[PDB]
């Protein structure tokens, strides 16, 4: 497959064989769930620029989940936030608070809308990024400044332009 090809390429090693690892564990292939593995990819790279945007950031997205919540809950026991019931994507310690990341190919709002509702919980800040330069974030505090976001948004853009000259773009955005 295409999609496969794109990934590898694109891709750092690092977060090809994270996303792999996460998919393989619940029993899904990266050879089939093309799409998935380029979205799982793709969410990760942006959580990492996100925390190097920072240190500032921890890192909970990526670890496997005995390491993440050992993290979230030694946060918790030196800083007293209360414990997310889903394991988020950063803790920002300027900010003190839970960060859940996401990154949509349909409308930021209609994507921050459903993540809300799914964590309902008014802690964790939520910031959506999209693949057209879009975010959407809780009380519309962005956390990071311009030159980190901008570096964010060029690079999303740039894996879905990279996913249209290979014609996989359209395929991608009918997948969430
Ligand atoms: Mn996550
Ligand atoms: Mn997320």
């Amino acid at each position: 497959s295409a999609m496969e090809d794109f990934v590898r390429q694109c891709f750092n090693p690092m977060i090809v064989e994270l996303a792999e690892k996460a998919m393989k564990k619940y029993g899904e292939d990266p050879k089939i769930e093309t799409n998935k593995f380029a979205a799982i990819c793709t969410h990760l790279e942006v959580c990492f620029m996100y925390s190097d945007g920072g240190h500032r950031f921890e890192i909970i997205e990526g670890r496997d989940r005995i390491m993440a919540w050992t993290v979230v809950n030694s946060i918790c026991n030196t800083t007293g936030v209360e414990k997310p019931k889903f394991l988020p994507d950063l803790y920002d310690y300027k900010e003190n608070r839970f960060i859940e990341i996401g990154v949509t190919r349909r409308e930021v709002h209609i994507y921050y809308l459903e993540k809300a509702n799914k964590i309902k919980s008014e802690k964790t800040h939520i910031h959506i990024f999209s693949f057209t330069g879009e975010e959407m974030a809780t009380k519309a505090d962005y956390t990071l400044d311009e030159e980190s976001r901008a570096r964010i948004k060029t690079r999303l853009f740039t894996i879905r332009q990279e996913m249209a000259s290979r014609s996989l773009w359209d395929s991608f955005r009918q997948s969430e």
